[PDB]
DNA sequence: AGCTGACAGCTGTCAAG
DNA sequence: TCTTGACAGCTGTCAGC
């Protein structure tokens, strides 16, 4: 359900945007459509990835 | 946008929750059932209790 | 002239791997 | 087996009555 290539697409996406960790809608659907995520998975793991990668960078 | 919030929907919704004020989080069949009664979507149940609890419930608690 | 429905993002949490 | 995707409910906030 949640595939295993879609980590690093998201993750990629992640790291060259730490300053402002925060996709636009239209950015979101490219992810979901190349990671083979729903909208719903994709703005979870922004969500988590933000407290468990960015936030930690910063502390 | 084109979303519509139904004229019955409020005093039904109002009636459950304030005949369940002690526990106002009603169970996923509970609002099912809401959702059927009122013409609301399960999203705007969720939302409209979410509302409620922080506009209605916990400001009578705070005067209490 | 706010109320109030609505929603993007956050918090707290947990099952399952 | 500790990590992480997931989700019920909460926070901050806005826009049209």
């Amino acid at each position: 359900i949640f595939p295993k290539v879609a980590t690093n697409i998201m993750r990629a996406w992640l790291f060259q945007h730490l300053t402002h960790p925060y996709p636009s809608e239209e950015q979101k659907k490219q992810l979901a459509q190349d990671t083979g995520l729903t909208i719903l998975q994709v703005n979870n793991w922004f969500i988590n990835a933000r407290r468990r990668i960015v936030q930690p960078m910063i502390d």
